[PDB]
C-alpha cells in the first residue's frame, strides 16, 4: 500500500491524466469535452471519420459484462482509427493473486489506455493510481462518469427555448443509485438546478450531498426533497433509472413494487405534472411498467435513446481528449522517430534469413 | 425502409442472388491477389450470437478487418434479446450494421423488423442464408463442362435441417435441379416444399425423392449435414445410427452412384463415418474446403451490399460533413484545457 | 516447406534468432518514437487458447492493431481443436479464414500437430512442453541489459526453482544464444535427462553451460537471476503449504540471495508473481529488476515475431501484381457499373 490514505479519487500524475469521477475536472473543462465530443460526432455524422487514435491500443476490462458499454468502446476506437480489447470478466484477474500494482505496471506496457467496469470502486481507483497509462471509469459501485458526460451532451443537444442549462431543472426519481449520485455530481458542477427525490429510505445520505453541496459553492446549484408531485413541477428534464438494489441485495421482486409503486414511477400523469415540454431520461435499460410506463419511454418527449447513442459521442471524446493530453507530456521526438523509421527501412530491405 | 435486411433469400430476386455472387467472387479475387478493397472503413458491425459459432464469427470478424472494418462479438451471455424493441433501437445508434445468430428464427426478424441497420440472419432454427450464398459461390465456381447451372442437379441425404432446406431454397431460386431424399420420417415438409414449389413456378426448377440409390443418379453436386436433431431433441447416439446408417450415409459407392465427376459438399463440421465416409470427404472430388473458404467469401460480399445500398438511401451531405470536418480541425488547432 | 512456423526454437538457428531480436527491436524503436510500422495491413490472425491469458493475448492483440492488421480471440469453449472435429479438419479450415495462427494449447502435441496440418505459419502461445514466444521475448530483454563489455556469449542466466516449460525454454534459448546457463533447484525438481540432453545438443554447437543443485554458489557470479513460481502443473498444482515444504528454504530470491549473485545482478521473472514465495518484494521492486520491461518485451518479440513469419510467408507465396492489378479493375468497373 501507499500507506497514506486515499479514499475515492486517484493521486494525480505529472504526466498522463485519467477519468475516474467528474470530481477532478472544472466546469470549463467539463465544457471542453462536451464540445470536443460534439465536434467528433458531427464529423461522424456526416461521413468523416476522425483518425485522431490511428493503431492507438485500449484495454477493456470489465468485471461485470456490459454490452452497452463495451460496444460502445470497441465501436469509439473502430471510428478514431484505433481497436478494442475485451477482457472478459473472468479473463482478467486484477486482484485474483496478482496485486494490482503488479497488473496496473505491465499492462502499462501493452495497450495505450485503460477503460475498467469495476466492481468495487476502490479498485478502480488503484488502477489509476498504479497506472502509467490514462485510466477510464466504465462504472464502480461508486458513480458513472462516463454516463455523467453522455447525459451532459444529450441536455445541451435538448435545451427548449432561451434556457441556458445554468436554469435548467434536472430532477431524478427513484433509488439512489451511482447513475443517479452521478447526474447530481455533474448538474451541479454546470451550476444547474438538481433534485433527488425519493423514499425516505432510498435517498442520497448527507456524505453524498455533502460534495453535491461542495458543488454548488461554487456553481450556483442546488437539490433534493422527498415529497413527489411537486418537485417535479417546472422540471426541465425528469430522469430515472431502475428500482432493483445493489447487485447483491436486489430483486426482491414485489418488494421493489412495495417502496416505489405508490409514486416513485414516471407515467404520463408524473410527465405532466413536471411541464408540459419535459424531456424525458433513462440510462437504460429500463423495466417498462416499473419505474416508467410505455406511454412516456416511447412518447414525443422521450430523448432516452439519444442518450443512449450519446453513451458513445461522449467515450468517443474522452478517449481523444486523455490521448492527447497524454501525447502532450510524453511528446515523440520527431528525429529519433525519423531514423528508427529509416533503420527500420534499410533493416527490411536489406536482411533477410 | 430505407435500408435493406439479409434474413431469408426468399425476399432475393434470381438477379439479386446473381449479383451477389458476382461482387462477393470479385472482392474474393482481388483479396486473392494481394488487393484489399477498403470498402468498410471504420464501419462497425456487431455480432449477437445466442449459440457461439467459432467458423461463423471468425468468418465475420474477419471479412470486416479484410474491408477496413472491425466486427464486435457480443458472447452468448454477453447480449440478452429488455424488449427486443429497445436492444434493436439502442444498437441502432452503436453500430453500422448487425448480424445474430439466434436460437428462435422469430427473433432474428423482430430484430430486423426493429432496428434502423442492416440485419444480416448468422443462422436461426429456420434457415441459413449466408450459407446459402457461400454454396451458390461454390457452385458456380465448380460447373465441370458446358453444364450453365440452370441444369445441374443438387442432391441433398440425410436429415431434413435449416441447411438443408436452404439449401433448396436457394437452388430453386436459381432455376436448378434440387432434390432432397431422406428416411420417410425426416423429409422437409409440406409446408416447406410449398415454398419450394413457388420458387420453381417462377425459376424452372424441381424437388425431392424417399427412395435413394436412384436419386443420386445423374447428380452434379452431392451434399450432406450432421444427423444429430435439433439442439433440444440431440439425437441419440446409436439412434441416429438407427435410421441413417442403412443408406443415407456419403461413401464412395454412393459417390460414384451419383456421377463419376460428382462433387462432394457438406457445411461442416463433419463427423467422420457418420453421414460421410473419409475416403469421400477427403476424396479427389471434394469440395467441402472451398465451400468452407466461401463462407467467407460471400459474407465479406454480403456486408458490402448490405452497407453501400444502406448508404444511397442515407448518403451524408458532402458539405455538412466538409464544414464539419473543418469546424473540428479549427477546435482541435486552437481549444485545449 | 512453403511457410514456417514457431513451435520451438529448436527448429532456429543462433543467426535466425540475431535477425529476430534484431527486427523485433527495431520495431520496437519505430514504436516507441510514434513511427507504427504497418508491416501487417489488413492481415488476420487467429488466437486460440485453451487456457485464457491475459498477458498472452492483449500482447498478440495488440501487436496486430500496431502493424495494420486485427487478432481474433477464440476463447477455450469457442474453439474446440479436437473436438469431434479432427485437426486435420479444423486445420484446413482456419487456414481459409485466417492469415496466421496462435495457439496457447494444454498438451504441446496438438500444437504440433495443428502447425504440420495448416497451410499458413502457426504460433506457439505456449504448451505444457516450452513457452518459446517467451524465449524470445527474454533475449530482447538481456540483450537492452547487458551492463559493461560483457558481450553476451559469456553472460551467465541462472534460473531458480521448478522445472517449469519457462525455465527449460530459458536454458533452450541461452545454450541456442552460446550463453551460461545454470538450473539449480530441489533434488526432486531439476530439468530431466531427456530436456539436459536438448541443452547439452545446444552447446555441443554454441559454447555454452547448465545446471547443479547445491544454491548458494550457482548464484554467484550471475548476470541475470530468473524465477516463476512454485505451483506444479496445472493438474497437481501442488498444495499450498506443500509448495512451501519443497522450495522455502533457500529457492527464494530475496535481496541476500540477490547479493550472493553478483552487484548487479539483473532480477527476471516471467510474471505474474506470487510476493512473497519466489521472491520477495524488496527484490522485484528493486534497483535491478528488469521483470517488467521484460513483461513490455513479451510484446515486443510477437510484434516482430509475426512480421518475420508472414514477409516469409509472402515470398513463397507472392503475389502476381498483374493477375493483382486486373483484379483490383476488374471489382472497380463491377462496382461503378453495376448494381441491384
Amino acid at each position: 500500500h501507499h500507506h497514506h490514505s486515499s479514499g475515492l479519487v486517484p493521486r494525480g500524475s505529472h504526466m498522463k491524466r485519467d477519468y475516474v469521477t467528474t470530481e477532478t475536472y472544472t466546469k470549463e473543462e467539463m465544457h471542453y469535452l462536451v464540445d470536443l465530443s460534439l465536434k467528433i460526432k458531427e464529423a461522424i455524422k456526416n461521413g468523416y471519420y476522425p483518425q485522431l487514435l490511428k493503431n492507438k491500443s485500449l484495454g477493456m476490462i470489465f468485471q461485470q459484462s456490459s454490452t452497452r458499454t463495451r460496444v460502445s468502446f470497441e465501436t469509439a476506437m473502430e471510428q478514431l482509427g484505433g481497436h478494442g480489447e475485451y477482457l472478459a470478466p473472468g479473463q482478467i484477474q486484477l486482484g485474483g493473486h496478482e496485486t494490482i500494482e503488479d497488473t496496473s505496471r505491465v499492462l502499462s506496457r501493452l495497450v495505450d489506455i485503460l477503460m475498467a467496469r469495476v466492481e468495487r470502486h476502490h479498485s478502480i481507483v488503484d488502477l489509476a493510481n498504479c497506472a502509467t497509462i490514462p485510466v477510464i471509469n466504465g462504472m464502480s459501485d461508486y458513480n458513472h462518469p462516463t454516463q455523467e458526460l453522455g447525459d451532459l451532451c444529450t441536455m445541451v443537444e435538448h435545451l427548449p427555448e432561451g434556457k441556458k442549462l445554468e436554469d435548467c431543472k434536472v430532477v431524478f426519481v427513484g433509488d439512489a443509485t451511482q447513475v443517479c449520485f452521478s447526474l447530481g455530481l455533474i448538474t451541479t458542477k454546470m451550476g444547474m438546478n438538481f433534485v433527488h427525490f425519493g423514499p425516505e429510505g432510498f435517498q442520497l445520505n448527507e456524505e453524498h450531498q455533502a460534495k453535491l453541496a461542495k458543488n454548488c459553492e461554487v456553481s450556483g446549484g442546488s437539490f433534493l426533497v422527498t415529497d413527489d408531485a411537486s418537485s417535479v413541477e417546472g422540471a426541465d428534464f425528469l430522469y430515472t433509472d431502475v428500482w432493483y438494489g445493489l447487485y447483491e441485495a436486489e430483486l426482491s421482486e414485489e418488494e421493489r413494487m412495495k417502496v416505489f409503486y405508490p409514486k416513485y414511477q414516471v407515467n404520463q400523469e408524473m410527465m405532466d405534472r413536471a411541464g408540459a415540454n419535459c424531456k424525458f431520461m433513462h440510462c437504460l435499460p429500463a423495466t417498462r411498467g416499473e419505474e416508467v410506463t410505455d406511454e412516456v419511454i416511447d412518447g414525443k418527449n422521450s430523448i432516452c435513446f439519444d442518450e443512449a447513442e450519446n453513451r458513445l459521442t461522449s467515450i468517443r471524446g474522452l478517449l481523444v481528449y486523455l490521448m492527447n493530453d497524454y501525447e502532450a507530456k510524453n511528446p515523440y521526438d520527431l528525429i529519433k522517430q525519423a531514423e528508427a523509421k529509416k533503420e527500420l527501412e534499410v533493416f527490411l530491405d536489406t536482411q533477410s534469413i
